[PDB]
């Protein structure tokens, strides 16, 4: 299995300024969720984003250039990424926008949390389609405290 996690503000963006400027702890906490024990593959924008190693998962970055920090593994082209991950179960790709797009054709599932709020964008989640994939999973929540816009979370599964 790959599947795709992403956090999408309005029209689908992702990122400006090669950040994400929004605190959802609920959002983040829902991230680790899903990535705990499994592979994680990330674009090299990406990793110097998120700027450290991500705990108790494997970190594969993409970059077509040598790697610069053997905390991780680094990979030159996108099967050479899934055959490092080995004999996982499920493959978590964690963006950003142009790895997005390269995997979206391989991954079954989706997880992904609309997020209520505007965001001038640099980068968006690749333009998906009404009829490649239904929904298994709803969950809306309002903003709260510590959460300061509603957010759903949706998982969804290639038809
Ligand atoms: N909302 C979310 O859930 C979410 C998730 C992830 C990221 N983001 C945001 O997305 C933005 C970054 O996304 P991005 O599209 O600019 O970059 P990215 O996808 O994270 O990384 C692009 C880089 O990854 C390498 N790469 C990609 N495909 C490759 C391939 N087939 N072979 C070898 N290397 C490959 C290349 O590295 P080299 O250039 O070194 O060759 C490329 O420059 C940031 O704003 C980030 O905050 C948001
Ligand atoms: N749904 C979703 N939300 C996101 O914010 C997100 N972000 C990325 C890329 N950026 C990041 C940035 C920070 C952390 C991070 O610090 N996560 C910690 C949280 C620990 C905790 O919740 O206490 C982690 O260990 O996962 C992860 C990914 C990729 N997919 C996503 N997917």
């Amino acid at each position: 299995m790959i599947s795709l996690i992403a956090a999408l503000a309005v029209d689908r963006v992702i990122g400006m300024e090669n950040a994400m400027p929004w605190n959802l702890p609920a959002d983040l906490a829902w991230f680790k969720r899903n990535t705990l024990d499994k592979p994680v593959i990330m674009g090299r924008h990406t990793w110097e984003s998120i700027g450290r190693p991500l705990p108790g998962r494997k970190n594969i970055i993409l970059s077509s250039q040598p790697g610069t920090d053997d905390r991780v593994t680094w990979v030159k082209s996108v099967d050479e990424a899934i055959a490092a991950c080995g004999d996982v179960p499920e493959i978590m790709v964690i963006g950003g926008g142009r790895v997005y797009e390269q995997f979206l054709p391989k991954a079954q599932k989706l997880y992904l949390t609309h997020i209520d709020a505007e965001v001038e964008g640099d980068t968006h989640f690749p333009d998906y389609e009404p009829d490649d994939w239904e929904s298994v999973f709803s969950e809306f929540h309002d903003a709260d405290a510590q959460n300061s816009h509603s957010y759903c979370f949706e998982i969804l599964e290639r038809r």
